[PDB]
């Protein structure tokens, strides 16, 4: 059960204070000794939210594997005597657990999503309080995403993983101390039937044990539209949420107790989504992406949530005229995605199950020699995996902008145990969730003659990079290439297809005369033919440009201070395929294909 | 009466959640038509703290020059019923005026210091509160900074200005609504006296509004060490442990605020540290000391002069890992997280109005119009410009006067003092500033052109502090030329003042990647060359101090044929990457011992 927190005769005291106290924990020995029952000695502070690696310029701190150790106090306000008080963490990344006085609050496994518990019998309101969190950054087989953690014969661990971005860690992002009264508002579900635009539906469904509900749809003019009295159902008349707009109804769900009373407002963003033969339906008219596949990561945060960045990101996605957007490799902050459902932005929201693929030159020991087996993905994995996809859909349910679910990016599948694996896994978030069509993202060597299991989603979604890691340098090959691939697919499954990935590295202020590769005037060249690609064949529904700007990754010979595929420099300087980006979205009608 | 706020039975509500409604007002009739009654009409997301010009992107919204609006509404706390509420912005840069539901309660202008009002009558505990801030960023000749505003024919604002970095604006530091019981301590003052080291005085004095006052001093153990009475008047012994650099040991001052019915607590953190200039020898704790270090800026890339704790996390890393002891708040106040900061930490801290620019003879600043011809006059630089540096100097000192870290007021930065005038407008504010704060020395900042024949004002003042660039203004590329006119201008000022010297400006523009085999201008091995030459330079003149390279980073400046996107005599760039002088001065300010002058050798 997640909502996120909101301010009403429910409050917050948000403890993103900054300067919690921080220590690393090399000899591992801080739940032997429990360091959370006195404060941290050696420490120093550190900012919360953000990744504790880059923030101290010190080598040994980024690279350091094992346990790490925050705390801080905070006086509980008196304000909050018999009142439900939760400790919430929107993010502890990898592994988290939590201390308050003495007393374990909480422990979660998977760094991207909240997790929160009750704590009244652990504070009383106006005395301080101790909070302790031990994070852990280590990978295995049996984490999203999976990793591998190797021991030299003296001691010192080093982490290798198999994804390209940067394995940051610490806490990400906001935790926080909200109340609520003990009867409370804990969970609900809303979804939205649309058919011609012109008189539609909104089925509820609600959870409270604590007491009866009313509900009340507001619109944007705070006038009731309709009402209700668990389980409901509204119809309602016209005015979709639209990628244009992103018109929002607020639905305030009252659960009334005979003492006690607790109000939740909700936003709803009313509005279909469907995949019908070639087309990706939006409001039963056919859409086209555009945009970037994304990256959380910021020059001394890390993937630290920031308000400014956020702000200043969209304006630059504002500028170029994209429409849309994939949360890529991990979920992202719930801010974005509120964001986007104010300005009615597209997202394809994605699950952290990245790295499931032992065949690629990127990401940091021996490997196990089959992927699928018990060594590695075994049943274990997919139930973590599941439970990752759970939490997911948990928290970004009611969310009008995502339209549609992403449970894994880039999986090998060509051994079998890949459809053995990825079966049972598309068939329980269908159930999860069956008001949003369902993906997998493909890497390019599982072609339309190798993947196994595309068939099992409802969009087919490709990371091309014809030109870059194969043909390299010749764009005229990769162009044919490129236009057999696709055809290929498209007569095979006869379903949408969205090119979520493809980019070229490109090191700004290196220009050519001779439009090879690394240069700017490369990253012009390569992506004008894929678009010359794109717009020749119909089942092509949206593009999405491999990164929006440069991020860090770990060390190698492929990376050159980081991967640097990016439109904009990690300064968010734009390189000059920005104005080739901003000049064709901007020229062609909105949500509408060439 | 200034105190920062802290948590002990008294709450903060942060409002920083950034995320405000943000617009702008061209058509300048937001103050005739009430924009404060409603929703900003056309508005879009803005994140507090932070200046509004780099977060959109957008070179008009950057150098917009006129009103700007933010508003946010705000559930104010149930349970601070019988409380005393309080509506605090830490800093509206340049100019602010706040609404509380169709009521002004403040207004301050002055873009560096904390402004407050009480907000009780006005608030309802358990309802939703807007608050509208309109904020103004345009800078006149009585404006601190000072500047021109020139209209165009079509009444398009451009500000001029004259000092060399941005002109960033908007609300840069956090808003928050606080409580505080109905007798409340107000405002602390504590001096703490040092006599060789074994046993001292802090003299205490309070200003409680409503009740008696105890007072107990408590140690980094929080064992109570001394107790006190009355509302001033407190003087407590100790044998103690000196607030030092390096460590800034802090004691604990708990001043109790007690009525008949109710209680306040504050905690003020003391460091217990005496600061003097003796001869040539700036003393701390009765012995001498040599700063390192740099003038800084509040300056990242896209949050402009927004704080920001990861980057202020991570700057005070790499000044400890550079091995420097000291900086100065290069141009205004900065946060006081960071002297906050500097306090636990045991840095050296030179404070600084925001009193930049006092001088129209440097090509610096943006140069949109024409200048006035004389810069000490009724038109410009005026007695009410002399109130208003007043009024700068007086909220400064009211804010830092018990950070122990603190060593060092600046009254002003750069002035040219040719102009016949320049004294009959500095000594008066020097002297009030001695009245405002007599337990720490006093400085004004000297340009180079001011040579020690030609300079008038630098005899009032304490300690020297100088800016000097002779290699790159003036005998551009000479190193040999300029190390002879460097030593030569150096000891003139020692003999003519005998006064300690401390060196607050030196450095050269450095593209980062730029390298060159015959040490030219603007590469890294240039910046190297001339650092070292300036470091052989003062470790042959005694009464130098101190050293501060100008500028730790690169930061933005308005467009000019003298700026490459920005002024680059950082030691760092933008994004805090080193260049190669950052292990030049690694390898000399870890290889000297702490806090002591090189003996001119090694
Ligand atoms: O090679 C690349 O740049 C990309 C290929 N597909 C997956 C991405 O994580 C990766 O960054
Ligand atoms: O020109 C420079 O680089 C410096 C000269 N002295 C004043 C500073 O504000 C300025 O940044």
């Amino acid at each position: 059960h997640m909502l996120r927190p909101v301010e009403t005769p429910t409050r917050e005291i948000k403890k993103l204070d900054g300067l919690w106290a921080f220590s690393l924990d090399r000899e591992n020995c801080g739940i032997d000794q429990r360091w959370w029952e006195s404060a941290l000695q050696e420490s120093r502070a550190i900012a919360v939210p953000g990744s504790f690696n880059d923030q101290f310029a010190d080598a040994d701190i980024r690279n350091y594997a094992g346990n790490v150790w925050y705390q801080r106090e905070v006086f509980i306000p008196k304000g909050w005597a018999g009142q439900r008080i939760v400790l919430r963490f929107d993010a502890v990344t990898h592994y988290g657990k939590v201390w308050v006085n003495n007393q374990e609050v909480m422990e979660h496994q998977g760094g991207y999503t909240p997790f929160e518990a009750d704590v009244t019998p652990y504070v009383i309101a106006g005395k301080s309080v101790r909070i302790t969190v031990c994070v852990n950054n280590e990978l295995n087989w049996q984490t999203i995403p999976p990793g591998m953690v190797i021991t030299d014969e003296n001691g010192k661990k080093k982490q290798s993983y198999f994804h390209d971005f940067f394995n940051y860690a610490g806490i990400h992002r906001s935790v926080m101390l909200y109340t609520t009264p003990n009867t409370w508002v804990d969970d609900i579900t809303v979804v939205t039937h649309v058919a011609q635009d012109c008189n539609h539906a909104s089925v509820d469904w609600q959870v409270v044990a604590n007491g009866d509900v009313s509900v009340e749809l507001r619109d944007a003019d705070q006038q009731v539209v309709a009402t209700g009295q668990s389980g409901t159902l509204q119809v309602v008349n016209p005015h979709l949420w639209q990628p244009g707009e992103g018109y929002l109804y607020e639905l305030c769900v009252t659960a009334k107790s005979q003492t006690e009373c607790d109000i939740y407002p909700l936003r709803v963003g009313i509005r279909s989504v469907a995949v019908k033969g070639e087309q990706f339906l939006i409001n039963h008219k056919p859409f086209y992406f555009t945009g970037f596949g994304r990256h959380e990561d910021a020059d001394l945060r890390g993937k630290g949530f920031d308000n400014v960045l956020m702000v200043h990101d969209h304006a630059l996605m504002d500028w170029i005229g994209a429409n849309s957007y994939r949360t890529s490799h991990y979920p992202y902050a719930e801010e974005m995605l509120d964001w986007a459902d104010e300005h009615g932005i597209v997202v394809i929201d994605e699950t952290a199950a990245v790295g499931f693929n032992l065949s690629l030159g990127i990401g940091f020991g021996n490997k196990p020699k089959e992927l699928y087996s018990e060594e590695a993905v075994n049943g274990e994995t997919q139930q973590a995996h599941l439970q990752a996809i759970k939490e997911l859909i948990a928290r970004d349910k009611n969310h009008p902008s995502v339209v549609m679910w992403s449970i894994a990016n880039e999986p090998d599948t060509r051994p079998q145990g890949a459809r053995e694996y990825f079966a049972p896994l598309a068939e329980a978030t269908r159930k999860l969730d069956p008001t949003r069509p369902i993906t997998c993202v493909n890497v390019m060597f599982c072609d339309a003659h190798t993947d196994t299991i595309s068939d099992l989603f409802d969009v087919l979604c490709l990371n091309r990079y014809y030109g870059w890691y194969v043909q390299s340098g010749d764009l005229e090959t990769a162009e044919k290439v490129l236009e057999k691939e696709l055809l290929a697919w498209q007569e095979k499954l006869h379903q949408p297809i969205i090119i979520t990935e493809y980019g070229v590295d490109t090191l700004a202020g290196l220009h050519s005369m001779y439009t090879d590769m690394w240069s700017e005037e490369y990253q012009c060249a390569w992506l004008d033919m894929y678009h010359r690609v794109f717009d020749r064949v119909s089942a092509v529904v949206g593009e999405q440009v491999w990164n929006f700007a440069d991020f860090a990754t770990s060390q190698g010979i492929l990376r050159v201070g980081g991967n640097k595929k990016g439109i904009f420099t990690r300064d968010r300087k734009p390189k000059s395929a920005a104005f080739l980006l901003q000049k064709r979205w901007t020229g062609m009608n909105f949500g509408e294909k060439p």
